[PDB]
DNA sequence: GGGGGAAGGATTCC
DNA sequence: ACGAATCCTTCCCCC
């Protein structure tokens, strides 16, 4: 009977800049998202306690950071750098089980159901790898521990930053009973505001309605995964996530809507793009445009054969046109996506 | 009806 | 105000 680890990095991006230069630690580091359009423009990818203490997060603009903290360490986004960096983490945990899923970049679960005989054992393991990548890596991580991923998560999410919890078999039901529905992975604001008026405040709150309600309301799948979890019966396993999908998606340096000015931006996107593809060939590609009042259309096409980089500059025209077709509005922003892998 | 499946908007979250 | 996997919804051609 099944016990999962969730590692989760602290605030990641903003660590792998305090590893590599110290002299950061303690100070308020805003690792930032740039783009060309005036000076300290942008939005905000992380930040450490220090700065996140006074409320500076992700997604907020960098000027909202600055008029908050001037005196901040603002420091572009790197994945290239921070890629590496997890990708090592990430083979240390393959050294504790096989039975492993990178669900993104900062983090992974674990099957130990055949390493560890219980919750003491587990939460053994747990201190111990904390220590291992705390040591060789030189980053602190978050370890949450339960039957389900779903739970596992969550424990992590309360003992953070920096620390393990385990939320033995008990405590599931004191969840399922007391934990808030929003704080749950897959509940977005948007699906949170419709089960509020569903009358819907915890876990529990769903056992007891029409199922077909709350299909047509938030989604059968949604609808689905909230009563098995309800009903201590969730456990999808840990599998092997794979890339799925590609894209970049850059800022134009002024809302255009001319179709030759335009090109060049997502020849660009195309071009990083498939610097990123990498022995990696598609069937599909979508045009992402992000009109000016931030708002999205794209359009796609899937081909019988795997794309090329010559194709992929013909097609990502067409299909710009047909976006600047029936959406009127000034273009923002825009990119290329490809998905459908040969 | 119902399957196979492609298109594009929506929704969560790193 | 800065990538992606899943989910849903319509649209669709052919058995
Ligand atoms: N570009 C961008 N990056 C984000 C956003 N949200 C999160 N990230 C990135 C920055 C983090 O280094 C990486 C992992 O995010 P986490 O939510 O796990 O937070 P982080 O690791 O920063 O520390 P935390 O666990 O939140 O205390 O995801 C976002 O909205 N935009
Ligand atoms: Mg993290
Ligand atoms: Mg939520
Ligand atoms: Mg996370």
């Amino acid at each position: 009977h099944m016990i999962v680890l969730f590692v989760d990095f602290d605030y990641f991006y903003a660590q792998v800049e305090e590893v590599l230069n110290p002299s950061l630690k303690g100070k308020p580091v805003v690792v930032c998202v740039f783009s060309g359009r005036f000076e300290d423009s942008g939005a905000v990818a992380t930040a450490n306690y220090e700065a996140r203490k006074f409320g500076v997060k992700a997604g907020i603009p960098i000027v909202e950071a600055k008029k908050i903290l001037p005196n901040a360490v603002y420091l572009p986004m790197r994945k290239e750098v921070y890629q590496q960096v997890s990708s090592r983490i990430m083979n240390l945990l393959r050294e504790y089980s096989e039975k492993i899923e990178i669900a993104s970049i900062d983090e992974a679960y674990l099957d130990i159901s055949d390493k560890v005989r219980d919750y003491r054992e587990a939460y053994n393991l747990g201190l111990e790898i904390k220590n291992k990548i705390l040591e060789k890596e030189k980053i602190t991580v978050t370890v949450g521990i339960s039957k389900n991923k779903v739970f596992a998560k969550i424990a992590a999410d309360m003992a953070k930053p920096n620390g393990i919890k385990v939320i033995d078999d008990e405590e599931v039901k004191r969840l399922i009973r007391e934990l808030d529905i929003a704080d749950v992975p897959g509940i977005g604001n948007i699906t949170a505001e419709k089960l509020k008026k569903l009358g819907i405040n915890k876990l529990v709150d769903t056992l007891s309605i029409e199922f077909d309600k709350l299909k047509g309301m938030i989604g059968e799948a949604k609808a689905k995964y909230l009563i098995s979890l309800a009903r201590d019966e969730y456990n999808e396993p840990i599998r092997t996530r794979v890339r799925k999908s590609i894209g970049r998606i850059v800022t134009m340096k002024r809302n255009s809507r001319n179709l030759e000015e335009i090109k060049p931006y997502l020849f660009r996107a195309i071009e990083e793009s498939y610097y990123k593809l990498d022995k990696r060939i598609p069937k599909a590609i979508h045009v992402v445009a992000v009109t000016e009042d931030l708002d999205i259309v794209s359009r796609g096409r899937t081909f019988p054969h795997g794309i090329s980089k010559e194709t992929a500059y013909s097609e990502s025209v067409k299909l710009l046109q047909k976006i600047l077709e029936e959406d009127e509005r000034k273009i923002r922003r825009i990119g290329v996506r490809f998905s459908k892998f040969i």
